[PDB]
């Protein structure tokens, strides 16, 4: 079957922290988590103690005309069990952020019960393993001396072909998961 996937960037009055708290049902929404079946983040730099700490910095330090994150949304196969959905979502997140270790946060939602879906926000900053304070992470990159500037930005999510290529990738992933699940 077809599992539609869409995507958009957040710079108008978009707040990374608010978005992260909403999809994970954290913070103010801590008293309404039934909609969240799973949540996970990855590739977070050392200064981050909690995923939200990364989004807080992004909101407090990224320049106005900067890309706070790329939000991706995709439906999950209903036949799959929750564990199978968890593995699939994680697997696909790695597919999009694993090469360049782009920090990300994803959450799986129980759309009613007939429409399970996944929200995934990707930070377009390359984690090179070099420690940088929160106030320095989003500064401009310094090619000559990486440790003295911000994390380098990635252009991998900007190409025009990226959307359909991601859809084809998601399809290949969902399909693969379905067959080895018996379906
Ligand atoms: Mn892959
Ligand atoms: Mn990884
Ligand atoms: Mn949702």
């Amino acid at each position: 079957a077809i599992y539609h996937l869409t995507a958009k960037t957040g710079s108008g009055g978009q707040s990374a922290r608010a978005k992260a708290d909403y999809i994970q049902r954290e913070g103010k929404y801590a008293r309404d988590m039934d909609e969240v079946l799973h949540a996970e983040s990855g590739h977070m730099p050392e200064f981050v103690e909690r995923p939200a700490d990364y989004w807080d910095a992004a909101d407090l330090y990224e320049r106005a005309n900067g890309r706070l994150f790329k939000e991706v949304e995709f439906a999950l196969p209903v036949e799959l069990t929750l564990d199978q959905q968890k593995a699939l979502a994680s697997e696909f997140a790695q597919h999009l952020t694993g090469a360049e270790r782009l920090p990300y946060t994803l959450a799986i939602h129980a759309g009613g019960g007939e429409n399970p879906h996944c929200h995934l926000m990707i930070s377009e900053r390359i984690n090179d393993g070099i420690e940088r304070p929160a106030a320095q992470w989003f500064k401009r990159y310094n090619g000559k001396t990486p440790e003295k500037g911000g994390a380098q930005k990635t252009e991998a999510l900007k190409p025009k072909a990226w959307l359909e290529q991601t859809r084809e990738a998601w399809a290949d992933h969902a399909n693969r998961a379905l067959e080895r699940a018996g379906h």
